[PDB]
């Protein structure tokens, strides 16, 4: 059933009543920054009311189902929340015995599964006041729904708007919402906090509010990086400027010179680059944005002051947290990285964000450098407008990306970079030589832009593995990892193509 604002009071009274009996709340969190925001906002309310709760970071529905089965009937869990997952699948079919517990779902995927909607024992939470998935697009941020609960119940703390801003910035960064939807969300925060949108030239040193909004130039981590490298690594802008082509760095340097900015200025920290150079950059970029049609580069940013530092926007924070929760070492996993992301989100100081900024910067420098090479040199093809396939067997690149957690990051980058280059979004299958094991690591990745065909991509990718009798080493909600013998690359490509023809 659909739960809206008129039912939030009854819902929370139930949590309170069941919480007196020593029972607990279990929140299953899928791996998005928005999902962490939702958990955080709910957890703030729960803490204030003494409601025991726990987090279950889930990476796929198999894990969700296994923990649920191990939990129900074996502990004091009386209520479960599924955050940014489960809304668009047949939950009753997945989990079965569900009707003894209180099951709530806060998920941005739409449409909801019809059997979820008609089941009186499944609470699909929306903010209104009036494994096949049915998902076809993304709606309201899950953090925004948690904020809506707090507002309806008179439990809002104004810090929740910072978290909610990070959540909707995550949706926009992740390509789940468009710029108009993002701006409308910010306007909601402006209205409820009675803020004014400050000008892009405002450095915020005189603002009297602990949070604020100003027009901004949305180059990735610009204030925490350099003009030169922030511009080169902002994917939509780099694609439209054509600076990732052959000799793209020579063309880039020509662009920087066209702005009248020396490299000694463009390549130092943006915070120490002179204001005169910043003014030149802004004016030139305004013109470039109309010529190359990236006017959506200029969007309002939501800021929170940390001590004397007002340089961290909700976009900066979403980039930093998104990087922290990306697995990038062999011992990193979502169960642990969820808590690292929660800890950073919860920071009341600026210094913790430096680690996230650094991880994001380093990853993007590595991915863009490798990715440019592969799109120029690699064996990358579009197979029947079903998927792009690329295989890498060069000694140096292969050794660097043969591990699944690295290959997954490269596949995600290439999925976006190739789609922007050819103005055609497809899921991406990447094969990387593991020369020591005599195998290719195979990663399949589907970006949020391709969510409407994720059912088919996952089904056929997994059916190919089944036909080849190779193992799915890992799966997430939007990606898969398998591995083949090196000598079978052609055999595997033929099987994949056949499957994706069925
Ligand atoms: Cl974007
Ligand atoms: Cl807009
Ligand atoms: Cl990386």
């Amino acid at each position: 059933m659909i739960i809206n604002g008129t039912s939030f009071e009854e819902l929370y009274n139930g949590l309170r009543n069941r919480g007196k009996d020593k029972k607990t709340i279990q929140l299953y969190v899928s791996p998005t920054v928005d999902a962490i925001v939702c958990y955080k906002i709910l957890s703030m309310m729960f803490e204030k009311d003494g409601l025991l709760h726990s987090a279950v970071p889930v990476n796929n529905y198999e894990t969700l189902s296994r923990v649920f089965k191990e939990t129900i009937g074996h502990t004091d869990v009386h209520t479960v929340f599924f955050i940014d997952c489960a809304g668009s699948i047949d939950v009753s079919e997945l989990l079965g015995d569900i009707e003894n517990i209180f099951v709530y779902i806060i998920d941005s995927h739409r449409p909801f599964n019809k059997l979820n909607v008609t089941n009186t024992n499944i609470g699909l939470i929306t903010s209104n006041e009036y494994v096949d998935s049915d998902g076809e697009f993304y709606s309201e941020s899950v953090g925004r729904v948690a904020l809506a609960i707090a507002k309806k119940l008179n439990k809002v703390e104004n810090d929740m708007y910072w978290y909610a801003a990070i959540g909707v910035c995550d949706q926009y960064i992740s390509l789940k919402i468009n710029a108009k939807t993002y701006v409308h969300a910010i306007q909601y925060f402006i209205d409820n906090l009675q803020l004014e949108t400050l000008e892009i030239t405002d450095l915020l040193q005189t603002v009297k509010t602990p949070m604020c909004v100003k027009m901004d130039c949305q180059l990735m981590l610009l204030r925490h990086w350099t003009l030169y490298d922030s511009l080169f690594h902002t994917r939509e802008i780099a694609s439209k400027l054509g600076i990732w082509t052959s000799r793209g760095k020579e063309k880039f340097d020509v662009l920087i010179a066209d702005m009248g900015i020396p490299l000694s200025q463009a390549q130092q920290s943006y915070k120490t680059m002179s204001l005169e150079m910043k003014n030149k950059f802004l004016l030139k970029m305004e013109g470039y944005s109309k010529f190359y049609h990236f006017e959506n580069l200029f969007l309002p940013s939501f800021f929170k002051k940390f001590g004397m530092d007002y340089s961290i926007s909700a976009f900066d924070a979403a980039h930093a947290i998104g990087s922290i929760i990306t697995n990038d070492e062999p011992d990193q996993n979502w169960q642990q990285q969820f808590w690292e992301g929660f800890k950073l989100l919860s920071s009341t100081t600026a210094e913790p964000y430096d680690f996230g900024f650094a991880k994001c910067i380093e990853s993007n420098k590595n991915l863009v450098e490798t990715g440019i090479i592969l799109l120029l040199s690699g064996s990358c093809f579009n197979e029947a407008n079903k998927y792009r396939f690329c295989s890498v067997s060069d000694e140096l690149l292969s050794i660097r990306f043969k591990t699944p957690y690295k290959a997954l990051q490269l596949a995600q980058f290439l999925a976006e970079a190739s789609s922007r280059r050819y103005k055609k979004w497809l899921p991406f299958i990447l094969a990387v030589l593991d020369a020591e094991k005599k195998t290719f690591v195979i990663v399949g990745y589907s970006s949020p832009i391709s969510v409407k065909t994720l059912n088919y991509f996952g089904a056929k990718f997994t059916q190919t593995a089944q036909n080849m009798k190779i193992s799915i080493l890992q799966k997430s909600f939007d990606s898969f990892v398998t591995e083949i013998h090196r000598e079978n690359l052609v055999k595997y490509k033929k099987a994949l193509h056949k499957c994706f023809t069925s």
